[PDB]
């Protein structure tokens, strides 16, 4: 038995991938990645120029989870997309480019510049909708609006399948919008849920500060804490996305925790605080955890229980 | 060495109280709550008219917390209203009365009938602002014009000082909007930071299926999963509404917890799903926890430390 899969015309050993941010942007990362037993790998989100990113101490991890404002350090475009066109290795899994170009025009400028790359070496977008509207409005998933326009001029500028990275919503009104929206784009083959939970904010009791630096110590949220924030919205975007992919992301530990975003109805499971803490060996462990709970429900393969999560009654 | 409190007019042992919905929905319970060690209480959000709410299993926990669609069971306003005029005695401990009405004309009914009881007897008010919306649209606290329609109405309806429940935001654009029509209400004297964090989805992996049956599985997460988020809210409001105080509640466990809740900015700390669990003894828990914590850093009041959270340059 194996956990072997085929979507977006790419075959996958198995269903495992980094989050876009953990352990890939730089091309020791992203070699490191490769040569590691996940399914497929994702690189950093890039803008068009490289970014140094935020002050230091950016990014913690803790028992539960971890926090980050790390700024959107990155290499730039023109390396993540070398590395998509030159140095990957497609006979060992495939890749997916992030990208979170600073305005609608610097990502309809970036995925020009993709789109024959995708064409002739088969690399897959993921674009980052947690990019930044504007200082004084929110990330742009969370403006139905501009949500639609960049998905327009994207859609236009790009005219290949790809997929999106989305904030978590906490709200029902908020999931029928935002999937009625990605669904009036038939090139978004896939949805990733979820982003880090925004804006949290961790204290160190001893000595009374916060822990990171960057906005007053408020960042993105991963790791246990988020689990059920992350199953809620693979499960909502499977619902209300019948003919795309949902890719989960959220609080994966274990093979457990991957088994129940497939029983929500993900396809591809991304590890990211789980695999910053624990290494890229996490992968070994999560395939065979995931066999093991397959094994002892009878399962034979990831499409017999994918989405079949129970209600009551 | 002293957890006394003088807010709002009312003195109050300590900081600790139950959160809305939890050990407070029948006469039984308020009685409980207040034979407990506890520095206030508050009801149970009402209705006009007394509801069941919704079928069960609708709450459960677990290691890292909980998820509730209760449905807003209730004995009704009128209830409350007794209880708060007639049953409570106010020399223990003071009362907040929680309204969550389904309609803004609901809400202006019940506070018109308060009034005079609040005047005479110093029951407080705590208005649910995750009270549900038009179905279709988001929550209240989330519709930033909903939002200002209700507490327009509510102060006008009301004419005392009352406090607010407020939702977690995600985002800093949501935290400056929402603290800036706060502030646009002068007789909001306290802000309580934050209610349960929406739409989260709990899976068991044995049996495959969601744990609670409103919603096909959806609900409110409360508990450790929610710690940072409602720290980060507590802080956002307590730097936007230097008039108002705020009160902490989410993932309060300990007095460590409750010590990073103040910190933060918190006055009073409330205590939802570890109460829940634990029952009303972890009032004296949580009490002795603190006043260790406290101890041991020389600080012989709250508001030597209160809002003092460190920043990193
Ligand atoms: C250090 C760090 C960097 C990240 N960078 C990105 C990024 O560049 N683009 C992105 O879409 N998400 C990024 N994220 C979010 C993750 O991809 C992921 O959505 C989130 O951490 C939740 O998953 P987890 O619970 O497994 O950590 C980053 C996360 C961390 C912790
Ligand atoms: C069973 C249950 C019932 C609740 N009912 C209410 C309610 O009636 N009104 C309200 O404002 N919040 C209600 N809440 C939210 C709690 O007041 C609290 O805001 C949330 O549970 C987070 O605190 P915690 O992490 O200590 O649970 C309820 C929570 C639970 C778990
Ligand atoms: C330019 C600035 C507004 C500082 C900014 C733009 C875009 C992002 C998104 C990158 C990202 C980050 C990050 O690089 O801080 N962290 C996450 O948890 N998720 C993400 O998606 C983060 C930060
Ligand atoms: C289950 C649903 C019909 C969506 C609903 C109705 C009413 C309320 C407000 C009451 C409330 C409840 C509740 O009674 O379900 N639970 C919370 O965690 N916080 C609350 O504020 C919250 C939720």
């Amino acid at each position: 038995m194996c956990l072997k899969l085929n979507l977006l015309d790419h075959v996958f050993a198995n269903p495992f991938m980094n989050a876009a941010g953990v352990l890939c942007s730089t091309e020791e990362d992203l070699r490191c990645m490769t040569a590691s037993s996940s399914g497929a790998l994702v690189s950093k989100s890039c803008t068009s120029a490289p970014r140094d990113g935020n002050p230091e101490p950016r990014y913690m991890a803790f028992p539960l989870g971890s926090i980050n404002s790390m700024g959107l350090p990155n290499l730039g475009f023109d390396f993540y997309l070398k590395y998509a066109s030159d140095l990957h290795d497609y006979s060992k899994k495939p890749l997916f480019l992030s990208i979170s170009g600073l305005s609608v025009e610097e990502n309809v400028a970036m995925v020009r510049r993709l789109a024959p790359v995708a064409q002739e070496k088969g690399v897959l977008l993921e674009l980052n909708l947690s990019c930044p509207n504007v200082p004084g409005k929110p990330q742009v998933a969370y403006d139905f609006e501009a949500m639609r326009t960049y998905l327009q001029q994207v859609s236009l500028a790009y005219g290949l399948p790809f997929g999106v990275k989305m904030p978590p919503y906490f709200d029902i009104a908020h999931f029928d919008t935002a999937a009625a929206v990605l669904n009036e784009f038939p090139l978004v083959k896939f949805v990733t849920c979820v982003n880090s939970v925004g804006n949290g904010l961790v204290i160190d009791a001893e000595s009374e500060s916060v822990v990171i630096k960057p906005k007053q110590g408020f960042g993105g949220l991963g790791g246990k804490y988020i689990l059920p924030t992350a199953l809620a919205n693979v499960n909502a975007f499977y619902r209300r996305c019948p003919d795309k992919l949902v890719f989960g992301c959220g609080g994966v530990y274990s093979g457990e925790d991957a088994f129940l975003h497939i029983l929500a109805g993900a396809s591809m499971v991304q590890v990211g605080t789980a695999l910053q803490e624990e290494g890229p060996g996490i992968f070994t462990r999560l395939e065979d955890e995931l066999l093991e709970i397959m094994a002892r429900k009878g399962y034979r393969t990831l499409e017999e229980f994918r989405g079949r999560v129970k209600t009551i009654e």
